[PDB]
């Protein structure tokens, strides 16, 4: 019944939270709606696969939290296979290619790209992090979707189809679905478009040996009984001198403070005494999570690097069910497969279908576009469609309609009582991410140690030391890049 | 514990759908959140007002559903005032007029207005009330807001002021928050921009004698104590031979089906077994409620009807904390009243102030709007600001964001095995209004008669003859009305000629 803090949610987020609250020697109970740790994170292992990531997995150079937290736990990292060369297919046809943006030839268009990815950081760099609510121009911007700034920005068909791809792959929503605030706002706190968008040196450098999900599952192993499955709350009372929070089985835990560690909106899911204040209350109906698939085909070798692919493929178009890939094969070169994002509406369009179907569908797109019949001989399949799950919401995290940010941003992590809030979508550096939930958890923590008079006020927000094995490399721009006129620029020189 | 059918909601949709079983023969239970019935209708009861809706009021002609379940329990209605002129307050001056649009005198800002509602209806005729995603052109309406719409369609500065204000309005959200499909669709239901607005022959005629509230109480008595208040449901099983529904205050219901009638939002405080579908699982985190504090003002006497005034204000700027009043008085002549409503973001801002901050604000501007220092004289205030209610997550009703409807849509009233949805927002006639809770509940309800095999499938969706007492006055249009050009139109003309 009784302890210092329940911890809601035992993700990633919920067991930092715990775990650094646990070693702070305090009595902490972690409540989980499902029968499995790790959330948003889920590693499947059989015969067949040995393990796969089903939902997060990549994690990279300045993701410093996550990856001090998974070392301590035993774990190591293995480089996503980027040794050979990239493919853009556009307009049915291959283009490989190497480095991070996928090149352009004519010039026209060479501008118009060079201008909207550049455009893009220049527009991060007038948003805080810790407050997108006070960019400059804010509300023109959170007024406005995604959708209506390319359309303003891009003067070619070829730069706005790879910034709709851009969009879609980078928050799992439709261009016109988010904020462009918000989406400016979710690339800058990420480090900007070449740290997002990059393998090597970038957010999908790496991924853990034997799977992310062990983060959650050997946080669990250290707190024992400790961590509550298949609890999921229902009511959360702060109208007496201990915090009481019910489960959906009936069970009643006591505690001083709570740490939510759940998406925003699913904060839904619990009925609250006293009610939340207004603008909490209707802020968790505004916040939906992405749309998305995850899908791993696998062959019986990774037979795309014998013709000088490295297994990254960025394909453009409404046809393709698939709008990008990376090699999924082990370190070792065995298990070869490939990753594939069925992304936004088209996991909404494509889920009607069998799993056969999907199989069938992605192994015909895969032989066209790495030009090889070896795609159609799969030797097995994996899937996961984010959209069904009750406890998640979608993948991979929030999105922020029109609107929303400026007049509900605030809220977001403002305690409520003795609430405090954690949760990717509350991080101030990659917010969406592992590396996001292991900074919300941890600032939620040390707010309630603070509340306890434990630790100083400046000791709540805490700076991480760059990991030694993933060091980051510096991100650097081109005198050209820097200077090239837009394609309005050209015309008023003209 | 044992019954045929539980109803989760005791709005008036889930009150209509309990009443239509109850009538039916079956034994229905109704499970109730709050300490009372009616939902986003309240009718507040003290000395000094003798009675006020806080909620939901206003009926009118073509609302022959609510008119007809209202008349069968034995209430009557009044018509709000209209007698005196209407004003339009526009940059900080007051433009007094008759009809139900503001009269605009620049012939080219006059051609911009007339395209303007001319368009909305025109765009209106292409979307199927009861499947909007299946319009000609649905994808690209969906994926514009309606503040994008406005910027395309109005060449003056003064039709996209007063178009934006209609919209706050109607849908109590801003135009960049809003879908353009969806938005055109809930003007559509409701019989377009003329009946939506207008007050003499439109939705805002009338209220009920003795408040709006009625209507669900009086059902509550009929049904004794069928009605369980205090019953926030949390958990719906469907694994077994009948459906399980347990209340936070630990009860357990047993049903053969299940009507929601509650908004399709609040659909998360439930948790499902087995999950939700995928479509619906995504959809009620995606459909979020408007936002507004209904506040009224009372006075000796209603002194504006001594200048000619009726007492309706159309109020644009930002320093306006609100943007639309109606005469409250009663029938009688007493309990002087102005209703005014703060829309969307204002609602949020002017939340951090005082009650008494609030009064004095809309003292001072209705002093300056109506010419009046009588207007700095309140006798009483009351108000409700609905964002703050956790078993309604605002008013007047659901809004959808850019994309959600074409994407979902499909989804509102589906069946989830034994459960039937009911609630205004699952409408096809007068959505977000109380006309489309008792079309919804109605509907719910025969959807369920009809897999018992008590009624034939023909009977599920069912007409409503107008009412006797509400005549319905059609809706014309003036050859000019139909045939002026656009600004673009004369633009051309202009264009043609000098060729
Ligand atoms: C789904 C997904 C996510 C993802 C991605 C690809 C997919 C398909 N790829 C990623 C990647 O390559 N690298 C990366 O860093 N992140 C990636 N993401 C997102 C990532 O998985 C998330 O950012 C992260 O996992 C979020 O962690 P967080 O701890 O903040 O949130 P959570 O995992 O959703 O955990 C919440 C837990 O709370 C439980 N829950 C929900 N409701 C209740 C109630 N009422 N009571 C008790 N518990 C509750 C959930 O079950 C969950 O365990
Ligand atoms: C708020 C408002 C509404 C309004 C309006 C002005 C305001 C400020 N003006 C209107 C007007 O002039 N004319 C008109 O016709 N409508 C007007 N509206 C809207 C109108 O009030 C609504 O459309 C209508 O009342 C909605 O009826 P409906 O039955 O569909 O929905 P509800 O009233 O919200 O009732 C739902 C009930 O369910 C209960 N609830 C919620 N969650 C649960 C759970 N988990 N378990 C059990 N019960 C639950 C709610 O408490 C509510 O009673
Ligand atoms: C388009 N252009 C080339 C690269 O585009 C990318 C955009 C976003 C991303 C990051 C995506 S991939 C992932 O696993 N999660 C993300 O956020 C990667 C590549
Ligand atoms: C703008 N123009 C003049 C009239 O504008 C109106 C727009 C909508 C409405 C209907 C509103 S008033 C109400 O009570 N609820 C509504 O839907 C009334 C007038």
């Amino acid at each position: 019944n009784k302890c210092d803090v329940v911890v809601v949610g035992g993700g990633i987020s919920g067991m930092a939270a715990a775990k650094l609250l646990h070693d702070s020697g305090l009595n902490v109970v972690v409540l989980e709606a499902r029968d499995r740790v790790g959330g948003r994170t889920y590693t499947l292992r059989n015969q067949k696969v040995k393990y796969v990531d089903l939902g997060g997995s990549y994690v990279g150079p300045t993701q410093n939290r996550i990856l001090r937290l998974a070392k301590e736990l035993g774990l190591e990292t293995y480089k996503v296979n980027e040794v050979e060369r990239l493919i853009h297919h556009v307009k049915g046809k291959s283009y490989p290619f190497r480095g991070p943006f996928p090149p352009v030839w004519n010039p026209i268009t060479y501008l118009d790209h060079n201008n909207f990815w550049r455009t893009m950081d220049d527009m991060g760099r007038e948003i805080p992090s810790d407050a997108p609510w006070k960019a400059p121009l804010a509300e023109e911007w959170d007024n406005m979707t995604m959708k209506e700034l390319l359309d303003k920005l891009c003067w070619t068909e070829s730069a706005k189809q790879l910034a709709t791809l851009f969009v879609n792959l980078c928050v799992t929503a439709e261009t016109h679905e988010v904020s462009a605030l918000w989406f400016l706002w979710y690339v800058k706190q990420c480090g900007g478009t070449t740290r997002i968008i990059s393998t090597t040196n970038g957010g999908q450098e790496r991924k853990f040996v034997g799977g992310s999900g062990q983060v959650s599952e050997r946080i669990m192993d250290l707190l024992g009984d400790r961590v509550k499955l298949e609890r999921p709350v229902i009511y959360i009372d702060q109208t007496r001198e201990n915090v009481l929070v019910e489960t959906l089985n009936h069970e009643m835990y006591e505690a001083k403070y709570v740490i939510s560690a759940i998406p925003p909106t699913l904060g839904m899911k619990i009925h609250f005494n006293p009610p939340l204040p207004m603008m909490r209350n209707q802020m968790i109906t505004r916040v939906p999570l992405g749309s998305v698939i995850k899908c791993i085909v696998y062959y019986k070798e990774p037979f795309w690097r014998k013709k000088d692919y490295c297994g990254t493929m960025i394909i453009d178009g409404e046809e393709a069910p698939v709008a990008y890939t990376l090699d999924d094969t082990k370190p070792e070169g065995n298990y070869a497969a490939i990753m594939g994002f069925i992304l936004a509406h088209k996991a909404r369009k494509l889920a009607r279908l069998t799993k056969e179907e999907r199989l069938k569908k992605l192994c015909e797109l895969y032989a066209k576009v790495l030009g090889s019949l070896e795609a159609l001989e799969p030797v097995h399949y994996e899937e996961k469609n984010w959209c069904e799950e009750q406890y998640s919401g979608g993948c991979y995290t929030t999105y922020f309609p029109p609107g929303i940010l400026t007049q509900y941003g605030r809220v977001l992590r403002q305690p409520v009582d003795r609430i405090y809030f954690a949760g990717t979508e509350t991080a101030t550096h990659w917010s969406g991410y592992m590396e996001g939930a292991v900074e919300a958890g941890e600032r939620a923590a040390r707010e309630i140690l603070h509340a306890m008079g434990k630790i100083p006020e400046d000791e709540i927000w805490q700076s991480e030391p760059e990991s030694v094995d993933v060091p980051a490399q510096p991100i650097t721009t081109t005198f050209l890049e820097r200077h090239l006129p837009s394609v309005p620029g050209l015309l008023r020189l003209i």
